[PDB]
């Protein structure tokens, strides 16, 4: 009693692929047998996302609904998982496995050995990854910040930095690492390692501000950093 | 000059939607001027997505190249984001923002206050979280290991106890909390609150556990426990 995998690979967003679970040594169509299909994300634990039973009923986890369908074929006793809009969420190792509801029993057994399904369109290389510090900070009306950021590659002097109080859009302060936006106030300046500067805070400026580069595409930014309230 | 923006709600997963972006002060037909979108995940930072320019120049985000494209209508002054092949990881503020790119200067300025895109297709309850405890651990051969679930439910003895080797498919433990599973060594054992035990640890047994309870739809798993070398 085994299922036999089959399918998988790299596959671009939007796109859609299809897996199959064969059964040996049993019948789809018996009596209390199920099929279920599991994922694991990359370095990630199990989730589970679709059930199928003899008697047609079937489950599905909320993320995969309206998305995934899952069937069996008799004729060659066969599982399947048909996966469409495919979203680099779903980037993981995908496994089949049996399920026995034959009064307090139903437990997956005999799982497939899985398969990977990737959802990317990108090279090999790597993006632009920009680091903020801190993360967070303290501070009173009247004191002295400085943010700091740091880019993965030299991205020269084109870096921006934008300002996000709570519930609003974010607003540009900086451009081209030193050029005040025109209508900020000038305790705002940025220098360069990118550093961005006010020179006493006050009121209005309690808020998270961000860095990003435009030297190359995806334009990217950091991870943010708050500044809050003493 | 300020860009009104419009649409979003909730969607379901496989949905499709479309955003506009209203431009009030200029012409989308600048030379220089372009259109940018970026989205914000609830309680995350900025990623940008796509930038569309005056002379039909695009950039995509790998993660939307093929599922949503950008575009402007020039009779109504509008840019427009069409996201088709909606997942989870979809569900954010998605912001507008104007390019300009008139030799070094490229920023995002005058932005829209951004609408939240929400993807999902479930209730409002909870699903029953597993905790496992704890998530790693340290023994040598011969060790008395025990591992410990819990249920966000009661889930009464619907809980099924798994074992993962390093790149190798899931196998069933202990099935209904304390029911050792045909051909499993006795040195495991189950009991309940819900405790996996190993009454000598072997060479073998070193590898990730999980346990999982299907008292109900969707069945849910564990974080994990991995078991390691001293």
């Amino acid at each position: 009693v085994q299922l036999v995998e089959s399918g998988g690979g790299l596959v671009q967003p939007g796109g859609s692929l299809r897996l199959s679970c064969a059964a040996s040594g049993f019948s789809l169509s018996t009596s209390g047998i199920g099929v279920t299909w599991v994922r694991q994300a990359p370095g990630k634990g199990l989730e589970w996302l679709a059930t199928i039973w003899w008697d047609d009923d079937n489950r599905y986890a909320d993320s995969v609904k309206g998305r995934f369908t899952i069937s069996a074929d008799t004729s060659k006793n066969t599982a399947y998982l048909q996966m469409n809009s495919l979203c680099a969420e779903d980037t993981a190792v995908y496994y089949c496995a049996q399920s026995a509801i034959t009064v307090t029993d139903s437990a997956m057994d005999h799982w497939g050995q899985g398969t990977l399904v990737t959802v990317s369109s990108g090279g090999g290389g790597s993006d632009i990854q920009m680091t903020q510090s801190p993360s967070s900070l303290s501070a009173s009306v009247g004191d002295r910040v400085t943010i700091t950021c740091r880019a993965s590659q030299d991205i020269s002097s084109y870096l921006n930095w934008y300002q996000q109080k709570p519930g609003k859009a974010p607003k540009l302060l900086i451009y081209y690492t030193s050029s005040l936006h025109s209508g900020v106030p000038s305790r705002f300046s940025g220098s360069r390692d990118f550093t961005l500067t006010i020179s006493s805070l006050q009121p209005e400026d309690f808020a998270t501000y961000y860095c990003q580069q435009y030297s190359k595409f995806p334009w990217t930014f950091g991870q943010g950093t708050k500044v809050e309230i003493k």
